[PDB]
């Protein structure tokens, strides 16, 4: 079973227990972490996203070399430069993939950058491609990158570089923009998104991650889910076997208009912001765990097969060790190859919550130990 997880290199920056550095990670967490991210120069060449991540004067060894040292002391870890993500937008994308001058360009920058600095693929989250253009340049471009991997492999006797991609989950979207059958064979493994079916853009109070739809929300909405958008994969030609699940840490909240409305359904405004995440209807697990502490009301979703909390007018959707070990029983049932985790930094990865029994990663815990057989220790002696 694959059990990716996400690194971000500016959760270094978040403040006291928030602050998340690669030396929090611990041995068999994950098969593989993807550093998120890499960088993209104007014409299309491959950079550093930030400075701290190269060694340098201030910081010292630098971000990726520490997350790489973490291949001594976990010894089949695999990692991963990830390339994208939300906050990039598809500009740059849509130029780099616009041709097989532009691409290529990318392609060979890409894999020096990542044999250089120590990793072992190269991952493409284009967020997203969208229309006939879009949709048969990524087609393009993830074939033409495979094929320069099994090169560079055929010429330099190293394994081969892995090659994949964070993808949609929305039907529209994945309409929209993948050629399945054309993109399956040059994919290593799809990191599938399965996760902000509804959140704060929306006045529709609804669930981060559902499992399943449920009939408290309208029928027009009943493909936004777990389950769905992994048929949908399965279904359009991606081999199981290739399908990762994802799983957030992070939740999705919302103010609700009326206190005592408070059911999947309703409508609500972004939530209150949080301390450590500092985004307006986004919230991490050590801040929900809080939020328990404090009077919230914890209900479970038996439908969808997730939790919400109610404290006031504060309605949030998000996951907990319960929705984590149903969706790996789904995960083994259905026979997908496993799950990932969008990301390290948003777990209680250091046993800070007030009410922690001291479990590091509470949830990604229960990623390794269900999927992987993997014990992880709790903190202390
Ligand atoms: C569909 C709209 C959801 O809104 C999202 C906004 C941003 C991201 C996230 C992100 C950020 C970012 C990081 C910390 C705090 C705020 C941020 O806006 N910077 N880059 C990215 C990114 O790619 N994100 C999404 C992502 C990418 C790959 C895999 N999983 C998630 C996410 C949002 O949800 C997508």
């Amino acid at each position: 079973y694959i059990r990716p997880c996400y690194f971000t290199n500016w959760a270094q920056y978040r403040q006291g227990r928030a602050k998340f550095v690669p030396e929090d990670y611990t041995p068999g967490l994950c098969t593989h972490i993807l550093f998120a991210f890499g960088w993209m120069n104007a014409d299309y060449t491959v950079r550093a996203y930030d400075p701290a991540d190269l060694p340098n004067d201030w910081a010292g060894e630098g971000m990726y070399r520490r997350v790489n040292k973490l291949k001594v002391t976990d010894t089949q870890l695999k990692t991963l430069l990830s390339f994208g993500g939300w906050s990039f937008g598809t500009a740059l994308f849509q130029g780099m993939a616009a041709s097989s001058a532009s691409r290529k360009v990318f392609i060979d920058s890409a894999i020096t950058f990542v044999r250089t600095w120590g990793f072992d693929g190269i991952d493409i989250d284009w967020e997203y491609p969208s229309g006939a253009t879009d949709m048969a340049n990524y087609v393009a471009l993830v074939k033409e990158l495979k094929a320069a991997c099994e090169s560079e492999a055929g010429s330099t006797g190293k394994d081969r570089l892995l090659v994949t991609a964070a993808v949609a989950a929305g039907p529209a979207t994945i309409d929209a923009g993948y050629d399945i059958p054309n993109l399956a064979p040059n994919f290593d493994f799809i990191l599938l998104m399965s996760y902000d079916f509804f959140g704060a853009w929306a006045s529709l109070v609804g669930f981060n991650s559902p499992l399943y739809a449920t009939t408290e929300l309208p029928a027009e909405w009943n493909g936004w889910n777990v389950d769905s958008s992994a048929r949908y994969w399965n279904q359009k030609g991606m081999p199981k076997e290739k399908i990762i699940v994802g799983m957030p840490t992070y939740g999705r909240g919302w103010t609700l208009n009326n206190a005592s409305a408070i059911n999947p359904g309703t409508s609500g405004s972004p939530a209150k912001i949080t301390q450590y995440v500092q985004e307006a209807g986004v919230g991490a697990y050590f801040e929900f765990c809080e939020m328990l502490a404090n009077g919230a009301t914890r209900y479970w979703d038996s439908q969808s097969q997730v939790p919400y909390l109610v404290q006031g007018n504060q309605w949030w959707s998000y996951d907990d060790e319960e929705s984590f070990a149903n969706k790996m029983a789904y995960v083994k049932r259905e026979g997908y190859g496993g799950a990932f985790v969008w990301t390290l930094d948003f777990d209680d990865f250091n046993a800070g919550c007030s009410n922690s029994n001291g479990q590091l990663y509470p949830l990604i815990s229960v990623i390794a130990k269900e999927l992987g057989g993997v014990i992880i220790p709790k903190k202390g002696g």
